[PDB]
Formats: C-alpha cells, structure tokens, sequence
C-alpha cells in the first residue's frame, strides 16, 4: 500500500556529518541543490573540500583504533546496530521517499515501494552477515597449527553517483560496516539530501562517533581528496568510466589503497523467436525506461530475432505512449525529469545523432514542455552496430531496437563492446538459456526477466564496467583483508 | 579403446587382510565363490567371523592412536598415498576389469570402460580433498578466540553389496581415508575377490599397517560383528533396506556409533511430450538395462506422457531386441547373467506377478540358456501404481512403462513412495526442467540424461532410500567429526 | 540490567498448540506441574498422547506442502518472522524469566540474565542464516551443468529435557525454522510452561498455521509416538543416553527418519600447575554448581596437578560455603532446589556411594530443609577413577577433585569414558593449550574458561554423548537435505 | 641423502615460447645472462619487445576462445595436466636445481631441497583445486532460480622477479592454469633460464598450444607492453614498490584490467623474554640470511626484549660465523653471491649508512672474495627507528637487532611503516601469542617459527606491500571472475 507524499516537508540536515556532530565547511562555502522537475533551488548544503576530508579521516581512524568500542564490540553487536538503522529508515520511510523524489526526480510510488524497500532489505541482509564472516583452519604441511582471519580493512572511502541515492548508500555502507570498517561517505553533488537524513539516524541508532562520516561536495574537490588520501585504506567507487581511471591512478600515486570500481554500461538484452513475447516486451520496456533511463542496469540495446522483429517494434511503440509527465510527487505522474541540464543535453545530442545517422524514429525524439528537464519516451528501430546510439551510454528514456538473424551472430555482437555489467536473455528453451547466459561476458545475466536484482546475489562488471562485486556473500567479503597466522606446535595429529 | 580381456587369470589373493599381512581365518572355515555365467567354483575364500573382526578392529585402533604414522603424516601425504593407489589400480586395469566380470557377471566393456574408469577418477578426486579439509575461525560473543577442527572420526566399518564391487569400494575408502580415518572393509559374500586384490595394492603403495583391513565373510556373522562392536566409531552401510534397519538397531544397542545408510531404490523417470524422444528412449533404456538391471540407480518406473506414449513403447521394444547373451568375457556379448539363483528366483517371481496382475508383456518374460542365471530383456506396457512390479525393487532387466496425463498428478505419483535414491526428467522447456526437478523427492535428479554420476557430486537417499551422502565436497566431509575450541583472551579486536 | 521478579504471576496458557489454535487433549486427561521449591502443584496442563501427536503431524505436513505460504515465502521473510519472535520474547522477558524460575527452580537472576538472553541471541543468529543457506554449482566431468540445493527436510520432531527449557527450545526451533522445516515440539513433562507461552507469541508473530505445534506430555506416550511416526522426517533428541538408544531404534523400525542425539555427559576439567589458579577455581566452581549442577555441560571430574592440588582443594571448599538456599524468587537467594524427588534421590544415592567408597567429604553431603528438593553443595577430594562418583553423571551440586601427576596420564584418564560432550583445560602455555585440546575426545573444549558457549559455535557429543551438532553454521545445516541436479547441455565451456 | 649437482650442464632453451613453438625475437636482438659467482656469460636469450608480446597475447586469446580444447576439457583434466607438469619437474629435479643455482646464485642444497620441493608441491596443490572450484545456488527474493559461476578471467599477464624463479613461476601459473585462464609469463631479465626449461616440460605434458607463453625480456619494454595491452584481462605483478605503481597506472590508462600486487617489504620480528631463546636465534638467523638476504619474506627488523637482548646479540654473532662462501656448486659452500653489480652496490651503500648513522657493527660490513658478488654476513646492534637500515629494504645479508621494553610500544613500532608482508613473534605464553599476532598489520604472522610458508595457506601484503593473496583456497580463487545468473520460474518452494 502507498501513502500520500508529505505536503510541507522541510529540509533540516545540511551540515557535514563528522564524529557524530554537525559541522560547517572549513571554508564556510555552501553549494546549491535543485529540484530537476521545477529548476528551482531547494536549499544550500555545506561544501566539503580537502580540509574537511582530513577531518573525516582522522575521526574514522580514531574510531578504528585497537581497543575502541567499534573494534571490541561483538560482531553480533555490529549486526544489531545495522539492523536498528534499518528499523529507523523504515520508520521514516515516508519522509525519505518524499525527499528522494524532490531531489532526484523519481516517481514517488517508485521511490517508496522500490528504492526505500530495497535499501531497508539490503541493510538487514548485511546485518545478518556480521557474526557469520568466518576464516579457516588449514591442515598445512609440517608441525604447525595454521589459520586465517578475515579482518576489517580499515578506513574506507565510499564515492557514488546520483541516480539512486538510498540504494547506492545502503549497498556501500551495509557491507562496509558489517565487516567492521569505518567509513567516509561522499554522495553525489546532485543529490546529497537523503544521505544527510540517514546521518541523523546513525547517531540515533547508537553507532560510536567516527564510524560513519558523510561529507557532501564536488568531485575534483572532495572526491579527489579521498582517492589520494594517504590514510584511507580503501575506496569503493561507482560512477563514470573516465573517473574510475582517475581513481585507480590516484590510488597508485598515493598509498596503493584497495580499489573497487563499478563503472559505465551498455547492456544488451536478447529476444529469440521462441520467447514468451508479451512478457519480454514488458520486461525489456521497463528495462530501458525505469527511472527515466537513469540506471546503470538498464536495457540499452535490444537484439530481436527477425521473425518477431516487426511485431516486437510495433508493441514497444504502443507501450511507450502510456506516460504522463509532471511533478513526481503528483498522483498520476509516472515520468519524471532527467537530473539536470547537462544530462538533458547529452541525451538530446545522442537522440539527434540517431536521426542524423539514419536510425528510424518511431516515437518521441524531443523535449517535453518548457520547465524542468523532461524528455519524451523515444524509440529507435533499424539501429545498426556502428551508430552512436548503439555504442555510447545515453542514460535516458531512449530504446534501441536492432535486428538479428542467427544465434552465433547475436552473441558475437552482444559481446563486441568494452562494457559488461548486465545482460538479458529471453527464450523458453532450457539449453538455449543455459548456454547463452554462460557465453555472455557480463557480471549479471537475467533469463526471462529484467531488473531482478536482489540483496542475496553479487553484482558487478566484466571488462571496463569495473571490477569487484557488491552484495551477496562474495561482495560482503570484499570489505575484509586476510591474515594467515601459522604457529609452531610440538606434535601434530590429524 | 577396448583391449581384449584376460583369458586365464591366476587368482592369487584369497585370505583376510589385517595389519598389512595375510591371515587364515581363526576357525579354519572357508566359503566358496562362484562365477555367475558358468556356475563353477572360482576358488574358496577365508571365512571371517566375530573373532577375525575383533583382530581387525584392534589393528585399526592401533593405527589411529595419536603419534602413529597415519595420524602424524601431513594431510597432503595422505592425499599422495591415495593418488598412488589410483595409479596402481590404473596399471592393473585390465586385470581388475576381467576379475570383476568373472565374479560379478559384468559385461567386460562396461567393466573396463566405465567401472574401472569411474573408480580411478573417484580416488583421484578424494586425493585432492585431503589437504583441503578446513575448519573455521568464528567471531563468537565475548572475549574469546574460537575455532573448529574437522577431525577424523576413528575406526570406520564399511559394508557393501555385490552389484559394483570396485565403484562401491572406491567411493567408501576414498572419502574415509582422505579425512584420516582407519577402516574395516566387509565386501559382499558374493564378490570378495577384487577387493582382496585392491588390498595387495594398498600394501605396495605404502599405506601404514592397519589403516585398511579387509575381511570377507557373511553378513549375520562378520557384518553384525562390525555393527555391534564397542570399539567401532562409525558404520557406513550400502545394501538392502531390511538389513539397514538391523545395522541401525545394533549400533544403538552397542555404542551409539555414527551411521550412514544407502538403501533400496525404485527410481522414477518422467518423459514429457516436448522431449527429444530419440535421446530419451535411449537413456531410459540404458538406465534400466545397465548391468542386467543390477544397479541401485537403475530406472524402473518410466512415467511417459500420453501423446508420445504409444511411439515410446514401440521404440523401446525395438531397442530391447539389440542384445546377445553369453559369457561376459566373450567379444560381442552385451548381456550378462544375474548374480545367483536366489536373485534369479526373485526376479522371475516378480515377472510372473506382472503377467498375473494385468500388465501386458511386450517382450521377454522368461529365462535364457542352459547354464548360468540369465533372464531376457523384459518390457511391460500398461503398468499401474497398484501392481507389485511398480512398487517393489526388482534388481533385474525389467522395464515398466506407465502412463501419465498431467504435470501435477505425475509429480504426485512419483513422490508417493518410501523410496527416493534417484530420479530423471526429460523435457526441453526451461521452466518444466527447473520446477519439476525441485519438486521430486530424490537425492539426485538427472535432466535430459541418465546414469550421469560424477565424483564431484554428492549422492544418497531421501526417506527410506537411506540417509547421508557420498562423494562431492559434502559427502567427503561426512567422514569427519567437528570439534570447537574456545580460548579466553585478554582483549578482542575485530 | 535486572528488574524485580513478578510477585504473583498467573498461569495463562495450558492447552496443546496445534495449527495456531489451543486444543484440549483427545482423552480429556491433564497432568500436574509442580514448584520444586515448595512441592506444591502450580497447575494442570493438557496431556498429549498418540492421537494428539497425530493431529500435530498432519498440521505440520499440510503447512509443508508445496504451494503453501511457508514454502513460497522468501527466505529473508522466514528470517524476518523468527527475528520478530525474538523481539516478542525480549518484550516478555520478565514474564518468561519469573515463570522459568518457578517451574524449573532456577535462581531468578540466572534465568533473566543468562537463560533469556541466550534464548534471544540464538533466535537472532539463526534468523540471519535464513537467506544465506546456499548450495553449489559444480564443474562435473561431461557436458553437464550440475548444482546442489539445500532443501528443508520436512516435519521435524523436537524432544528435550527440563534443565534449561527456554534455551533448549530456541536451539531446536531456531535452526529448524530458519531452514524452512515445520515442527512438533515435545517439551519435558517437568517443565512445559514457558514453551506454551512461547506458543502464544508464535501466533502473534505471524507464522502460518501448522509451522510450529507444541504438544506437552510424557515420554512413553507423547515422545514415543513422535519417534515412531511414519510421517515425521527427523527427530532431534536431547536427554538421557538410555532414551536416546530407544529413539534410534524406534526410527529404524518405523521409517528411518533422520536422527540427531545429544545425550549424557561426564565432563573432565584439567588444571595444570602453570595456570591462573584464582581464575581456574572460580570457573571450575561455576562449572559444577551453576543451575545446582543440573546441566549437561557442567564440570564433574576435576583433574588437578599434584603440586597445586592441596591449595586448589582449600580454595574450592572455602568457595562452596557461600550459598543461601531458599525460594528462587526471593532476593539474596543463590541456590535453588533440584527438580523433583526422583532426581534428589538419584543424587543422594551417588553422594552416599562416595562416602562408602572412601572419598573424603570436605563439605556438605546431606539435604537442606524439610520442604523442597534442596541439597547442600558438596565437595569430594581424594577421588579415584574406579569410584561411582568419577564414572556416573550426578546432575547435582557435587564436585569431584582428583590428583594427577603426568600430562600423558591425565589425557588417557579423561578420554577413558564412553561420554564426550565437553572438556576444560587451564594452562598459560601456548603449546599445552593447543596439543591437549586437540587430544581431548570431546565436542567442545574450553581453554582458560568454562560455560563459554555462544550462538555462533557448534556444540555436540563425541562417542556416546550423541552425534550431530547444534548452532553455528554447521549445526544449522543439519536441518537441510541435499539434492544434486545434473542437466545435459549441448556445449560446455569453463 | 643429498645428490651432488650436475657437473657440466649445457643450456638448451634460449628462445621465446609462443603457441608451443620456439621463436626468434622480431627484431632479432638477444640479451646476455650472467652467472653471479663468476661474472662470466652463460648464454644470450632472445629479447622480447612490444611486437613479441602482441604475438603471445594473440595466441593466449585464441587458446581462450569458447569451443577450444582448453575451454571444453573437463576441469578434472586441467588438474591432470598440472599434475603431469609437476611429475616432470620432479623427474628433472636435479637439472632444474643445478640451473637455478647457476643463474640465481642460490646455494645448491637449498635449490634442490627447499625450492624445487616447494614448486612441485605448489603445482600438485593447485591441481587438486581445479574440479573443486564451486559457485553457489542462492535463495534470492522473488520467483527466481539464482546461481553463480566462478569462471576464468581470460588472458593473464604474469610478471615477477629473480629471487626464486621456480617458486614464483609455480605460485602464479598454478593458480592461473587451475582456474582455466591462459597466460603470458614475463620472467625477470636476470633469471629466465629455468622458466624456459619449464616451457619445454609444459609442451611435453600436453597442454594445448597458446595456453602458456613465455617471453623473456626487459621491464620497460616487454613488461610494460603486457600491462598496457588492450587485450590482456589481468596482470599479476611481483616486484618492487616503485614499479608496482607504474603497473597500476598503465592498467588504468589502457583497459582497466584486473591487477594483483605483491611488493616491497621490511618484515618485523618480535622476540619476548619468555621465548625459547635457542630456537628463536636459529629461526631469526635463517629468516634473514637464507638466500643471502634475497627474499621478500626475510626478517629485517628484530625487536628483542631487554632481559634477553645482550644474550641474543652475542648468540647471533656466533651463529653468523658458520659460513663458507664461493661457487654454490662446490661442496662445502653454504654462502652464495648476490645477483649482479647494481644490487651489490645498493646493499653496501646501506651497510655504510649503518656505520655512519650510529649502529654498532658486530660482524662483517664489507665485500668478500676477489671475484663474484659476495658479501660478508653482517649483524648490527643498537639499531634505532630513524636509521635508514631500519626503514628501507636491504635485500642482502644484513641483520638489524633493536631493543624494546613494553608490549604496547613494540606493537606500535612494528606497525609504524608503509610495508606489511610478513611478521614474527616468539613467546611461550598463550595470551601474548594470539593477541600480538592479531594486532600485527601484516598478511602472514609466524609464531615461534620463520620461513614456514606452505601451499595450503594464502600469503600477500597489507598496505604498500601490495594487495591480493596468492596460494591456499583464497589465492586460487583470485584468478576467477564471478557471474550471477538469475532465471524466472513459475513457482518457487524452499
Ligand atoms: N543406495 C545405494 O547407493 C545402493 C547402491 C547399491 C546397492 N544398493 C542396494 O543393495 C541391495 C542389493 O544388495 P545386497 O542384496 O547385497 O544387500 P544385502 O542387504 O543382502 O547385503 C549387503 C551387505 O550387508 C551384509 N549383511 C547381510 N546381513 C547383515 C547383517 N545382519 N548385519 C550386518 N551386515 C549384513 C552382506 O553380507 C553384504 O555385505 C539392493 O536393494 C540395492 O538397492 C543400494
């Protein structure tokens, strides 16, 4: 069930969050935050720079020192505290979802029923792992007792984008904290507000001071002070591919801090003639147009077998005409705006290029209205491999539909790309499903569904979509460091 | 490729194997061993009894004492000794496959190409696991360091049937020895011979005395001495269901020793209309007619969907006439005899119930030849759930073809049984393949194949087909005993 | 930390709990429940026999049918419900502790601070495993995709004693529910009351009907009907070795249900001369005398090195003199009664046997008061291996103190026993700690502490103290059944 | 007993190995290779540059294509190929040890008894892991079947140093090959000859062509072509810290390939007052002076407690005089040369900074012999924290003995460094052993031993000693990439 959004929500939390207290920027500067549906200023937030980052890192190092309350408390206690944070986010679910909507342009129902729900579930999952992270006893050669410890890494920097502020934040801090690390959080400059509200709940939940620090700010300033800091042990980064290159570089030229990258995507989704046609049209559609295309996991190219091609295209055009734009808080609106003017412009350039290079425009292709950064649902057929809308990430409401003839061809083309985050496959045949999913070079493959991400399963990129995994067993374990202890004993019995 | 079999084998090993030496029996009694194809006595073997088992248990307890060679040896050295046993069985492959054919009635091609091949790779799978058995370090509540050790259990008794002497022996002593246990092997009275040759290979490979002891003999004497012994820690039994119930009670009345059981089977096999019919007919045919039906994993209930049913019965009867009985060492022969008269009588008494209860005989139904215990490849149509031939394990070359009309009803009918060792499912629909194999109450389900076991997978019964698993990670780890050590420490840090 | 007990608690729940409803017994019979400190009847409780168990089993079997809410529910959702049960138990903590005190004779501050706390922590641990139980994908030989599933077993009978009612209950239903089983709970006839109150919280928590059924009653009636039932898939039993023999047998002669056993104990405790003496005396004291010795993990035999023997004994006797017996709800009382006349007399026969066989009585050795089943804390010195107090489990406030001289001797002596549940070792030396703890034949070994069980550590017996483990990763996985699925594929790539 | 070295070995293999064929360099240039004990030339070796790397990468890619022999062979068969390579190195043990001594200046007894033994065991361990690398089946939210695959990554560049050619080669090709990757091997320019002989044995074992390619050459040319290649999926580097940063950077600006890093070291070793002093001097001496200081795992800083300091010093000086320098091949020699002139220079630079900074020269401190790159075993006492000899890696026969008094101060001091590969602790106390080893920030901690590396445990850096681990379960799994496959099903039951 879905409540009504808050009518007169007020912004309360705008300061930096360091050592469980609220700080002004060292410089005294603030930066503005805009509603993308109206273009108007919501508020100004304290702007973090290198000198604020230094303060956050000192506090996180102190919280991590041997004998501190966060290091000596039972693993199960780390767990209870993460589970309590989940309880408070659930209690404030209406507030947090109204605020996601205002700041990031998300359809309200989507933000309440999906984003907030996934964020609460990710934290609860992670909470359960805290006392079940285990090492090994090893029957090594020789007269030794040998074992391993999965220890916390230390101080972790968490840097991420604007498209899903609550989910992104949950899936970085959840794994980090349940392994016992302390953290420095740098949310995207476009959408800092829900991150700062979660900070007020971290103090309420009873986290020790310095365990979680949240410093809103820009990229070359705050983001780059974290990646090159000499006393940060790890940075987990989600964002664009070009910036991930700068992060790896920064890490190398400073202290060789561990790096995790989750970067750009152009995700293929393949529909064979033997697929359930209706279900695939619907899933592939939601694949591309969810959050107005503003999603790393969206279906960006649609390979559709020749016999069902014309009929797939026709049904996708019809499905795309069922949208109403406006303020995402208004009931009856299911198409929000793009995040800002820069993004809007990148999307329109690519749309325009598709017309230029001779893809066929089926519907949309233009901006929507006069105010707010709205773009029409846009579908393109007769798309060929070497067009720009086929290669470049659009991050907008733009579907590409292409023809394919045989199986071995469509695998070749779906893999002919420097990206590899996610891929779809639709077929009701057992052997086809298994062998094609194995053959696709992507870290997640969805069979007969799309957007089916869960907390229990690891997700991440092949190739230039990044390295490392988030969530599941495997992803949680990436916030640990392994130590082997090997002790001499006087006699050894098996 | 297939060599020719040995034409005149010297039987060298007929004595009990205890502490790496050969012993006559305490009583002096021997028992005869017969070739099922010719009825001729191959040799007499030394008959072990309670007092011989008593000797064997003392040798295995001595070999398991702390400070002994077998306990102080590096785990990777144990694995190396098991790899060496496999190399020695491989050098003697031709000899062992001939001997298995002569004693067990196994068609030479199956025994050389499948049984010896599987037995070799099984010991090699287990060899690798030895230095990879690992416990845990655990972040327990309180100021403690806690870990587990997966120790060896102790002295293990291993009792098995006659249907596949080399495979059964490998999958029991492989796992048991890789975890560091000592063992008392009790092969079937019908087929003790190959196991005695393996004894001579264990010796030359260099296993410490008393680690492996073999004592051939009868069940109510030597077997019962093992299950009832106050100093045997675990018994692993493969055999009939009624005998498994005796094992369990004797364990309880003596020393509550650990029990693993692998019992009777009546395995269903379900073929839907959208299956590859050529492939499915052939696989179901292999599954029932492999080893003259003398296999626990044999298909015996063929549920076939009504629209392909008549065709499947016609094609199955045609495949069934491509056979040639005779001495299983003869080139060309692909149908052997059954193990002895008591079993030949039991199969004929079930076959006649088939005629009498209304099933229609499509082919066979009678005895073959003059000498030896041969039975004709028999097929029955129109079989229903109430008939004895659909309820009782036949252990013979007798196919039952049953009809089904719906998915829900046939799952129901395959599950309505106290058996559950194995099952098979033939369909090319992804959804049917996954949902039906999840719904079947059996330890192994094979999809679009049959008789497709591997060393790397675990195997065993649901319900009254047994409890416990053999092979794979999980099955290997069932020959360990878990010990927690928890030590006070002065400070704890994550 | 600790409130005042409820002064006049009123018994609310006394009926059988089946299908989320309160049922009268079929026969009409009800059985009495007594307060062990006054010998007065508290109330009568409904008495289940065979026919009531039969209703419990059909309800558990229906809740476990495919398609049912309990089966189709997500695993994270099972977890949620169990964590909610832990919250309601936390909410009713004072109520359940008063009632535990009254029924079982536990000192109230122990019941509140230790038993209720451990009960809440165990459920929360298990809740966390619900969506982290995982099978494997296995690279088998051949063109196959092969995987395992850790399925729930089915209907589980859960039968336990009277010494820690709330801990026993958590540690059975927690692991079983988190795996997705349904259950029949047969609490001890001495102490059915807190179990029945928990049953009231199962409904409030929102478990589907039939997932948890509670049937109070006696052993040979309610218990034997469960263990011998044809539609119960597993029985987990805790209790006397003699009854454990009967359960194992009943399982054999009914349906070979899986059995797990956690039986009698006589736990050795070794104190070397190079230990923290002060702390060893106090730990060993709490080990013996906590819950008036009515605990399977209690220190019975106390081996103490010759050089420090006389001093250890002086300190132990002095430490045993500081007790005030009386009503377990009364402030300043730290010694409750034994549970009933049958146990009081068992313990008095064994105390008298110590006097007769020549051990030196240091303190106590008789009853306290003339109403209630109180026994003076009792200490024997000069105890030898042949005396009955050194061999038999007493389950009462009686400490045995024995001399030893050499390390190799004391190890033999502590391992010379059919029991093997727990052991203790006290030394400051790394090498002694590790080698002696490896050498002791017990399921748990505590080094420089005692009573240090946690929810994340497995626990269970060697030899005739049982088989199977409870809690930790390993114990939780004993409530699953393993299925291998192997599918034929047209091509395989690594 | 130990055999004598081969008397007049002839170098057989000097060319690049690509596609199981021997190639001349594309330019036709070769580079010289020197015996460090005589200064004399051994042979010239083809010098790979960028154009040669491009050929090897091309062959690896071709050998990794889906459908190829190395992709479609069973995992168990990759294991048998790796095990055959090890049997063959065992057979060529005498030849390979001798050649390792000649090229790497390693004492012969060492090269034969330790290095060759370790390299055979490491390969046999990884062989065991091939068909035991196992993904997961996952109970995710929703109506889905979800599982993971641990696939091979693809083309892996392997770059390493000259201090233990066979060990480093085995510890990288073993984990890489056993997960099913193909590889480009880049041996150090100073010690390529053993790599090349191993390339001949790879061919003989029957590996598919292209699976292992070996391109000897210089670092700025062949090494940097590997790390900058657009078609190389992963680079595992072992070497100096300085060069490790360039690899990380070159990977960023090319294709964001996966990077593993094992770098410089300055390993602490703390010896407490209550330690077995005799054992501790021995292990500590061996720790430093093995390989004449040329091991990254060598002890470099010895912290010795005040009560035993002077005795530790004078005992270490006596131990340092048991050395006879010369050609490692002449009987009696147990002290070999450093590798070349530039290393011989760095070491003496630092030894002379020892004299000038304050430290007391107890023995050695200058060069040895007329010819060769020998240095006297050198011990320093009274060493302080700010000295260059206590901060920078010496990689030579130089022991630093420093004094401490407090457990808390020595831990801070041991951890106050940007390095973190290995550490040592010597004590008889249980509590100090566990707590100090838990507090040290290093990847391996050895307690009451040193140089106790084993194949079954993981090893690698904390901080700027690198990231990633090698060997053991966790190390083997670093040469995989996780793919999640989530399929829609029509019904889900637990
Ligand atoms: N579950 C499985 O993996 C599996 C595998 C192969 C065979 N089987 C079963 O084995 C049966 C055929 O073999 P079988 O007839 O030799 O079985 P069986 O019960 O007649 O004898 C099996 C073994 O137990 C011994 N034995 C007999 N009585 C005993 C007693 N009282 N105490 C101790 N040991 C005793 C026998 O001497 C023999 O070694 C079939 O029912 C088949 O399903 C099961």
């Amino acid at each position: 069930d879905l409540p009504a959004p808050l009518t007169n929500i007020k912004i309360q939390h705008t300061k930096l969050f360091i050592n469980n207290e609220w700080h002004e920027s060292v410089s005294g500067k603030t930066f503005p935050v805009f509603n993308p549906a109206t273009e108007e200023k919501i508020c100004e937030v304290e702007e973090a720079d290198k000198e604020d980052v230094d303060k956050a890192v000192k506090a996180a190092r102190e919280a991590f020192q041997m004998g501190s309350p966060w290091r000596t408390m039972d693993a199960s206690e780390r767990g209870q505290l993460i589970y309590k944070l989940a309880d408070l986010i659930e209690r404030d679910r209406l507030l947090l979802a109204t605020l996601e909507s205002i700041n990031a342009g998300k359809v309200f129902a989507s933000a309440y029923l999906m984003d907030l729900d996934y964020c609460i579930k990710a934290l609860r999952y992670c909470a359960g792992w805290a006392d079940k992270i285990q090492g090994r006893t090893i029957p090594v050669d020789g007269e030794f007792f040998s074992y391993t410890r999965h220890e916390p890494i230390g101080v972790c920097g968490l840097i991420f984008p604007w498209n899903a502020p609550m989910i992104l934040l949950a899936c970085k801090i959840g794994p980090a904290l349940c392994c016992g690390n302390t953290v420095i959080v740098k949310p995207a400059e476009q959408t800092p507000l829900t991150a700062l509200h979660v900070a007020s709940l971290i103090k309420e939940a009873g986290f020790p001071p310095g365990v979680v620090n949240i410093v809103p700010g820009y990229g070359p300033t705050a983001g780059a002070a974290i990646s090159s800091h000499m006393d940060v042990d790890k940075v987990a980064f989600t964002g664009s591919t070009e910036v991930g290159k700068m992060i790896q570089e920064a890490a190398a030229k400073s202290n060789l801090k561990r790096v995790t990258l989750e970067l750009g995507a152009k995700n293929p989704c393949i529909v064979f003639a033997d697929a359930d046609l209706d279900s695939a049209v619907e899933f592939a559609h939601q694949g591309v147009f969810t959050n107005q295309g503003q999603s790393c996991i969206a279906a960006s190219k649609l390979f559709v077998e020749e016999a069902i091609y014309d009929e797939f295209v026709q049904r996708s055009v019809e499905r795309a005409k069922k949208y109403v734009f406006g303020n995402p808080l208004t009931p009856g609106v299911n198409h929000g705006p793009q995040i800002n003017k820069a993004q809007h412009n990148k999307i329109m350039e690519l749309i325009e290029s598709g017309k230029k290079e001779g893809a066929k425009l089926e519907c949309g292709g233009g901006p929507w209205g006069n105010k707010g950064y709205f773009i029409q649902p846009t579908v393109f057929s007769n798309v060929t491999d070497d067009m720009r809308i086929a290669k470049e990430e659009i991050f907008g409401p733009v579907q590409q539909i292409m023809k394919f003839k045989s199986l071995d061809e469509v695998i070749k083309r779906a893999n002919n790309t420097y990206y590899g985050l996610v891929a779809g496959v639709f077929t009701k045949d057992l052997d086809k499903a298994v062998t094609v999913s194995s053959a696709l070079q992507a870290g997640t493959v969805w069979v007969n569904c799309y957007l089916a991400a869960s907390a229990q399963s690891p997700a991440g990129g092949f190739k230039m979509s990044g390295h490392g995994r988030e969530m599941g067993e495997y992803g949680i374990h990436e916030y640990t460091e392994v130590k082997t202890v090997t002790m001499k004993i006087s006699e050894k019995n098996s």
